[PDB]
């Protein structure tokens, strides 16, 4: 679990959203396990706008943070779950690092700000999806 909060704006992975997100839904892309939903109170979080490929992200599972090497946003196959067919998911980095299923909605960070989400995982691999090219997240 996890989510970003950036001005009047709630970003989660789409696959564990809530009926209150969706009932307040701004944008949503499956293509990205990302959705956002609007918020009455202004957030706590910065959004990274950069090119860094190095990083910190939390880990619920170990409840530590953990130092990574990304890969840059792009289509990478990601294989059937109960939450979505086998598919393309865009603007997906992937580092080695730990994680489990329960790891989604956790930050990964660089210097700069808050540069996305964990989001998908494998044997010793965890997938962030992007959020630094939703430009508008800061107005
Ligand atoms: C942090 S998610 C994760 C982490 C570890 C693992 N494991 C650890 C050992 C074997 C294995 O595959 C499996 C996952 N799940 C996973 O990637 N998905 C399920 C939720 C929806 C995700 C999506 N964005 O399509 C895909
Ligand atoms: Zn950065």
């Amino acid at each position: 679990s996890g989510a970003i909060y950036v001005g009047n704006y709630r970003v989660v992975n789409r696959h564990l959203a809530t009926h209150n997100d969706w009932a307040n839904l701004v944008w949503e892309d499956s293509s990205r396990d990302l959705l956002v939903s609007s918020t009455t109170a202004q957030g706590c979080d910065t959004i990274a706008r950069c090119d860094c490929q190095t990083g910190v992200y939390y880990c619920s599972s170990r409840r530590k943070h953990y130092p990574v090497s990304f890969s840059k946003p792009s289509l990478i196959f990601v294989e059937a779950s109960e939450y979505y067919p086998a598919r393309y998911q865009s603007h997906l980095m992937l580092a080695v690092g730990h994680s489990e299923p329960g790891d989604c909605g956790g930050i990964l960070r660089c210097q700069h700000g808050v540069v996305g989400i964990v989001s998908t995982g494998g044997n010793g691999l965890v997938g962030f999806a992007d959020v630094r090219d939703l430009l508008w997240l800061d107005e």
